[PDB]
């Protein structure tokens, strides 16, 4: 396979330097692209265990065999001669910047994917642009550089849930010692919004300050591919202009979906509007089940809100039900108000949002329930947390020939690539992939190096670990209990938990048998791990670290044989005995 | 090795079945033996490889190669036609009952190891006994059954860690929208105090009813071992008996030790006084830079004490420097004053503790610095830390023959054998171990396990993960970095490593650049992780899952291919890419 890598390597390459560690005409090209500013990969063949190979193969590209050889946008330049010798006429520049195209990558979509993969092409001297666009809310919100994680998803999201989990130091705190009148304690949403909106202003300046460092144009403008290396932008001023690049990212994301009744675009708002919210959304409905749905919830909850959730079916659905239903538990019984088996019909408007005073309006809600009963409860904030589409209509005219799914999605390679050969998608609009931000992340880094620095590795999208932000957090990692029976069914599936108590809720007097634990195996392979399952605080925290065990192909052995951290949550995985069939109350 | 195997399980095991799953003759046994409240250990010959070996050499002990068979003490007591004849005859319950000794096993101990090793020994049907006395400090403090973690050590200490964190939550909470008068609000060390004493009596009445329930004879007794099977006991009425065991093991645990200067019993104090201690200890002196002199000092100054720590010469010795070093920077940028290469020469008491109002006295420290200059300050507190230490004279007759090394700790071998066969030692008292709670517990329940069902697994004492709980958290497992250097060579060695902030920290205004994370790699074993260590919260949370992969033998491949959970600060072990030899700072 060494001929088929060369190939494809310099073939896409922007541009690359083969050389050896040991060469000291190697170094001298080196430090003359340094000096002269000129990023590149570099390939060290001696580095490598097919290295002699590709010194032979390279003659079919360079008629030579010895290092270095310089390549720019699959072309052979020259060896340590032929470099210096552009150097020392001031050709250099030129030759390193000739290229068919405005730029050897353009990224449209400035999130978590696109600027991951625009400043990692970039340092090994792809031309790079990325474009970013955010089309406002229904209500007008908007945003800066930095995608759905940074602006409208994970990172506001955590400052909430943390200004959530906060309510609840103030309570234990009393337990451990500390006095205080909590009776004449508050929560200001506007204070919090402001310190959380403060934060994500450095992130998106943060962006900025690295595309420009990086050299990558930045284009805050709207996207459209027009053909497969044509893409027309649309700038602030409506300005109309095509830019033209060699190799193609697409990595729009999604947006939030709305249920198809009135008043829901009109007086609705989504997790978009939610994170710079005005005012405060006082008593609140949250129509939806998602993740997004129930971690909104709970933080609103956690904050003094009066808050009811609409689910139509199930809690969480995609995720182990089990844990789903511990998750719903957990929110019921601290305040969580849950409308079951409950759809929307309409939303009313019963007061206009008071924009000087801040404060929100009030909603009329009628639905319905299954059983025939009437819906009608008055709210002061709706939020519709009912899914996520991607938009490629708006991106993508669809005489260029990108495959979509049935959802929307692009279709794609296990490297990424669309059917279009020079373009590629990452992140949530990447058919059938995890809709994570550091998938995203890992996506766009691992292909920008594949097409400009010779990679090979691939993203890895099996046993990616999660963790919903719930005020009681669930992580997981791998496969929840009903696939791995459906997969290999119930006979092979051996299941071991366990309750368990944080010491800090001891003193606190919080819940016993409430946080929870599971390691899915299989019996005739050895025990392997096939999914982990943790109900508690700082989930995400305890799961990480067993994600790359589970990588590794641990096994329940593996768990047994490792001593625990004490005291720690975590170090309950390291004693589990408790199986499911054995009957036994996993209580403790 | 299968007839070396039984030869020993035999020998060993006080009442053992050998069984198979499918046979109908051991489930009629099994079900006489459950009605009879009979208590044993259970093979399943054809749940083994070598199970048809097994059944060959069985007939060297029984002249049988059938199943079921049932052996006490050593000896063949029947198939299952024998053992039901022994049951109608009324014969079976004096039978499991013969005995040359009280006990099959007795414990002196009962703290993590030995609690742990007797509830284990006591399900596979060994008659146990558990010995626990608790010899009053100098000021006259004791406490109930659980040993030092329950008690003084690991249980208190992470509590009072966490009334200490509630602080910095206090402050934080503002930050995150929070409205409270934080200049009205103060701690009150002594409803602390209860609060935590409360729930360590729960351990202490945890454990007595768990022993009941297990069927193990608890004695809160002295023990001394006087010959290889016989145990002086000392009663609260100060009588003195004998009692008699097969197996004998030994987890009596350690005590502070105290620096050989006037002043110092008399009128200093230890972890051992502190954590019931009944007057705020105000104004504190720590002397030692143990880790458990720097997270007492740590939770001290968060609890709003004056605090000062006297090392003489560097901090964690041991622990990785560089991690000693941030973790001390951080405590000394947060209060904690340090006396620096400063010895402590007498204590002189100002004032008594007064008793009913709970007050503190007040202490004259005199000492010296190496630069000759004096030390004179009063402190209403001073707390030792300056290690602790086996007091095995007084558990151990010098005639019974078991070695101890230059430190009083008992020399064993990798199966906690001592030099006198029938007894072993497990937890701190074990030569050359690592001092945990976890590790202890793992010995004594793997310990009981070979003794008493034919167990093989020996402990695995080899890269055991540990946490200290200092204000800012340090986790690790594995190699320090300059022990890796000194094994391996300064050239076989990369390390990895970065700076991180805790999402939380920002809208807190807390600092950038102090959390950091190192991972230690051995360049020709494919970059195998050799240490881990991360400074910053819930550090044994983060450390825990890690530890799981170190032990499969991770490399820094494996960490490279997993997924981060965002927002998590553990995620960063996966993306991490700066090198030391690279000269490229850590910051973010
Ligand atoms: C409320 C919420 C909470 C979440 N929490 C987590 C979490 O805790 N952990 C986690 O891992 N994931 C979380 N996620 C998911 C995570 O946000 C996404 O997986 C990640 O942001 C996807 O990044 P992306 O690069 O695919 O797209 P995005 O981050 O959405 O970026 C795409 C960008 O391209 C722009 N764009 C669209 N069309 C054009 C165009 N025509 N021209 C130019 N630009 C265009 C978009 O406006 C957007 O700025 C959360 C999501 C939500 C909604
Ligand atoms: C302040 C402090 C904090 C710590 N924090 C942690 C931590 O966070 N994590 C961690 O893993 N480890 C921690 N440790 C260490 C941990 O406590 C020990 O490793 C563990 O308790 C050792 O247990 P053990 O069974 O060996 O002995 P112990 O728990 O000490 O129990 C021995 C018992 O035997 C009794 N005894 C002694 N002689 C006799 C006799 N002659 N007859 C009858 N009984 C006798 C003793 O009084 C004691 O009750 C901490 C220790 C201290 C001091
Ligand atoms: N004329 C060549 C010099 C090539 C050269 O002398 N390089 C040596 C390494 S120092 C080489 O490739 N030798 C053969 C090999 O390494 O296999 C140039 O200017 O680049
Ligand atoms: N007489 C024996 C019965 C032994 C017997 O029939 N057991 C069968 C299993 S059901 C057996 O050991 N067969 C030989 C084997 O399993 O290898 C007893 O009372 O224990
Ligand atoms: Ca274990
Ligand atoms: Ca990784």
């Amino acid at each position: 396979g060494t001929s088929q890598w060369l190939r494809k390597t310099v073939d896409s390459a922007a541009v690359i330097l083969f050389s050896k560690t040991t060469c000291p005409y190697c170094k001298k090209v080196k430090d003359v692209l340094a000096e002269a500013k000129i990023k590149h990969a570099t390939i060290e063949l001696d580095q490598l265990s097919n290295g002699s190979a590709i010194q032979k193969c390279l003659a079919s590209f360079s008629k030579i065999e010895t290092v270095p050889q310089m390549f720019v946008r699959g072309k052979f330049i020259g060896d340590s001669q032929t470099v210096l010798k552009y150097y020392s006429n001031d050709e250099l520049a030129g030759i390193v910047n000739e290229s068919k195209y405005d730029y050897d990558l353009i990224v449209i979509g400035g999130g978590s994917g696109g600027l991951a993969a625009g400043k990692e092409a970039a340092k090994y001297g792809a031309k790079t642009a990325v474009l970013d666009y955010v089309e406002p809310t229904p209500i007008g919100t908007t945003w800066g550089l930095g995608g759905t994680c940074v602006n409208v998803g994970c990172i506001p999201k955590k400052l909430m849930h943390q200004a959530g989990l906060l309510s609840h130091a103030l309570e234990d705190a009393e337990h451990f010692g500390w006095s205080l009148d909590r009776s004449k304690i508050s929560h200001n949403w506007s204070t919090m919004v402001e310190g959380v909106q403060s934060h994500i202003g450095s992130l998106n300046w943060g962006y900025k300050v690295a595309l420009r460092d990086n050299q990558v144009t930045y284009l805050n403008a709207k996207g459209r591919l027009i053909s497969p290396h044509e893409v027309q932008i649309t700038d602030k001023n409506q300005k109309v202009s095509t830019i033209t690049g060699n190799k193609i990212i697409l990595a729009t994301g999604e947006r939030p979906k709305y249920p198809e009744i009135p008043g829901a675009v009109e007086y609705g708002i989504t997790s978009d509007d939610l994170f710079s919210l005005p005012y405060f959304p006082g008593k609140t409905l949250v129509i939806g089940a998602s993740y997004v749905a129930l971690e909104c919830a709970g933080f609103l909850a956690s904050l003094g809100g009066d808050v009811t959730v609409m689910v139509r079916s199930i809690l969480l659905r995609g995720f182990d039900q089990q844990m789903a239903e511990k998750v719903g538990d957990y929110m019921e019984n601290h305040g969580v108000k849950f409308a079951k088996l409950c759809v929307p019909d309409e939303i009313k408007q019963l007061k206009v949002v008071d924009t000087e005073n801040n404060k929100p309006g009030l909603l009329l809600v009628k639905g319905h329930y299954t059983d025939g009963k009437k819906f009608e409860e008055e709210f002061e904030t709706v939020i519709f947390a009912v899914g996520r589409e991607p938009q490629l209509s708006k991106v993508l005219c669809e005489t260029v020939g990108v495959k979509l799914d049935k959802n929307g999605r692009v279709v794609c390679t296990d490297d990424e690539q669309t059917t279009v050969s020079n373009v590629y998608a990452i992140g949530d609009i990447n058919a059938g992939k995890p809709q994570l931000t550091p998938v995203a992340i890992q996506a766009g880094r691992y292909l920008a190096r594949r097409l400009f620095a010779g990679a090979t590795e691939l993203t890895d999208y099996s046993n990616v670990a999660t963790t919903v932000f719930t005020p009681l957090e669930y992580g997981a990692c791998g496969l929840s209990e009903e696939d791995a029976i459906e997969k290999y069914g119930d006979k092979d599936i051996e299941v071991y938990h366990s309750n368990f108590k944080p010491l800090e809720w001891t003193v606190a007097h919080r819940e016993d048998n409430v946080c929870y634990m599971k390691l899915v195996c299989r019996k005739s392979d050895n025990m392997r791990v096939l999914g982990l399952h943790v109900l508690g605080p700082n989930a995400g925290e305890i799961t990480q670290g067993y994600a790359v065990a589970i990588k590794m192909g641990a096994t329940k052995a593996d768990f047994d044989r490792t001593i625990g951290i004490h005291p720690t949550c975590s170090e309950t995985f390291t004693t589990l005995h408790v199986t499911k069939k054995s009957g036994v109350s996993p209580i403790v």
